[PDB]
């Protein structure tokens, strides 16, 4: 039986267009999210956000089933497309209203309420206007960041820039398997780019409209990438990816410059260009902490979204699956935390996102049971308390997700929740394994 | 496109502990598997059939299903539990009630109801004086075939006296991965042998007390065994498979003679001393046709394959379903051919076919399973190539109409053309069934 540190956040995440729904209700207009599910062969099944879990209709029995879990936070994405339709223009009251109630009622159960700008939700006529490849982009998100700030300021205050930017510059514009579709090298690394520019910039705008005391942070997805063998080319390789999957944001974010190596690994694609004088000053921005996101490890030896290296192939990693066939690795965990707390010793580090989907389902007597996803959660948080035992400094961790959700290009077919949701009705079951988180929640302890 | 003989039948099937529910209403006792499934350990979640789909109330709903899907006939089991609850004795008037009603009702819409007497739900009773592996249940067995041929032998003119008997006897009392959950190669042959006997038995039942027009059948999951590879011993080893997997019920039930090789290869584990004179004539009774099931490819090179611990199995080629089996309808219509050789005047029906897949429905009530639909359509195409070739194919039957309880896989494999919530009950018919509507209209099975 562990122990986590005194004052451990427990806590579990949602993104908007995966669990809201009212996706052409109150103001909001569409997001490449929507044009790009209602886009034949896109998503699975032709399967969209427009209902999901019904989440902005029943949020208040959403809170109340977090409290009952005991959870001691609560974090989510704020849907730039109710906030702000177009990704441009005046503040919609309304869209914000939403927040302001939710982030209430989570204060009023005693649930800190932890906030991302960007999940993924860019309003379509931004991509109209050139999306991510294009700088305006990123001075969009800025202004945006500050209406949020300024209408949400006095009740959030931990606050998150971006989640994944990986996902969106290179799935999005890279290997176009995630909105808004389009594949391009050059466009995925500009679009990285001003995901870092939009960051730095969305940062100061937080710092000079919050409180003294609130939090600015960003969510990565940190790769733990490793050699098929001890191969000097597989080390290499390992290098590469590095380089591309995490190197590309902790160097301009929390270093001020992108590594050399990967500037001479692309030098047959781009001059970078596009990086005016001043954008890396920019970008990087003093953080409270970072958001680590993680899954399973990553083992490596015009249409891809590793832009320069060709040259390297992927692999399957050993151990056990999940439903999305990926490996489960707790290791992995320990590894890139220790990692980080080497690269980055006085960052303090929260997990925003672990967890796992398995092909759930409910019995006739209305149970859920995932003996699956407990063993997964509880591997992986033995694996954080090993990172902490030997000196990280990780003050959180969250559960992807609170509920089975929209997952992207998967549609509805993956569930990762720790209550499972049937879509017709929107009827929520907790599953065993939120009885059994609830209790790591209440008593900090790990059996 | 491809056109199927216009007087092909086209249905669907069940079996009855799989879907019925009610397990222990109106007189119904505990059959072998009531009582596996509440044995900690032997299924998935703990899962059993004490309410499934529901089907023992909801039975005019599925028949009205069938109907609004225009399918020929209907595939179901009697549950023995249900008509007579010790396996001897009185006849309960209710359960025989229950299948006069289905009966009626299914041909009231057109449906053509074809019965299996025993699909693997003996009872408990049963078991305890010995199961299959005493004699005396084979007789039990055929006493029980003529009760039910008295009350349904006016509506039921299609008779199958066994469902896949080898995964009765050796899964069930060789590996025990099935009830009753046995581990003893004499024990499983035994069984075999017993189900070879009871099969003859019944069939001599069914003739007796069923009009002269009335058709008796038996249905094996016939293997389709390959070699891993071309050596000679690979090819030995595919015969021992075939002959524990096929032969050990086709020899006796089709030609009269167990095979000589099976004989040798377990004669380190039984003289057979229980195969009674003239048992082998009491078990090669004539039928109308063979049931035949099939789903996925073997490939080779406590165990359910007595006397065969010198050989390996493995994955088969090609994309897998939701069971993790290959997906070759090579196999279906190179086992047709095998059975046209072997047996060129007995006519072939295809009583099981189908996949599981991780089925799921959105927030519009919709179940779209696109993977069902191209697995059905392939290897309708190898059927069609069979019958093309010169096979008698006379109908086929998906497994299954509804979601159900899936065995020792509990409820967490979905097989139906039909979905099922099972929390509530409801039916939702998947893409599959509107689809293979169509086919089961014109019997055009578009490519
Ligand atoms: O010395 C940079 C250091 O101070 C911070 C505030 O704590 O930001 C200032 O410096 C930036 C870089 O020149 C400006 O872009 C920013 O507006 C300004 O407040 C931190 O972000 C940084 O770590």
């Amino acid at each position: 039986a562990l122990t986590f540190p005194e004052g451990f956040l427990w806590g579990s995440a949602t993104a908007s267009y995966q669990i809201e729904g009212a996706a052409a209700e109150d103001g909001r207009t569409p997001s490449i999210w929507d044009t790009y599910a209602r886009t034949p062969g896109r998503v699975r099944n032709g399967d969209t956000g427009d209902v999901a879990t019904d989440h902005y209709h029943r949020w208040r029995e959403d809170v109340a089933l977090m409290a009952e879990l005991g959870l001691g936070a609560y974090r989510f994405s704020l849907a730039w497309p109710r906030i702000q339709p177009t990704g441009r223009g005046p503040a919609l009251q309304k869209g914000l209203d939403f927040y302001r109630r939710l982030a209430d009622e989570l204060l009023a159960k005693g649930i800190q309420p932890v906030a991302t700008l960007y999940h993924w939700d860019l309003p379509q006529e931004l991509e109209n206007a050139g999306g991510w490849p294009e700088r305006a982009t990123a001075e969009r998100f800025a202004e945006y960041a500050a209406i949020a700030a300024d209408a949400l300021g006095d009740r959030v205050k931990t606050w998150t820039t971006l989640n994944e930017p990986w996902c969106s510059a290179f799935l999005g514009y890279g290997s176009g398997v995630h909105a808004p579709g389009r594949t391009d090298p050059v466009a995925a690394l500009r679009a990285a780019h001003h995901l870092n520019l939009g960051h730095g910039l969305a940062v100061q705008a937080l710092r000079d409209r919050l409180p003294a005391d609130a939090q600015c942070s960003v969510t990565l997805n940190i790769h733990h990438v490793r050699p098929l063998t001890d191969s000097d080319a597989d080390a290499d390789a390992v290098r590469r990816i590095d380089a591309l999957a995490n190197r590309v944001f902790t160097g301009p974010m929390l270093q001020g410059a992108y590594p050399e190596d990967l500037v001479k690994d692309t030098a047959g694609l781009t001059d970078w260009s596009f990086v005016r004088d001043g954008d890396l000053r920019l970008a990087h921005q003093k953080l409270d902490f970072l958001g680590v996101n993680y899954y399973s490890p990553t083992l490596v030896s015009a249409h891809s979204p590793w832009p320069g290296a060709d040259r390297v192939a992927f692999h399957q990693p050993p151990g056990e699956t999940t439903a999305m066939g990926w490996a489960v690795d707790p290791s992995g965990l320990y590894e890139l935390l220790r990692r980080l707390s080497s690269d980055f010793p006085a960052l303090p580090l929260v997990i925003t996102e672990n967890g796992a989907a398995f092909h759930d389902y409910a019995d006739p007597e209305g149970n859920v049971n995932d003996p699956e996803r407990i063993a997964y959660v509880r591997d992986h948080l033995a694996a954080v308390h090993r990172a902490i035992k030997d000196g990280s400094d990780v003050r959180g961790y969250f559960l992807w997700s609170l509920l089975d959700n929209f997952e992207w290009a998967h549609g509805y077919s993956k569930r990762f929740g720790a209550v499972y949701v049937d879509y017709p009705t929107g009827t929520r079951i907790p599953k065993a394994s939120a009885r059994w988180y609830a209790e790591v929640a209440r008593t900090g302890v790990l059996p």
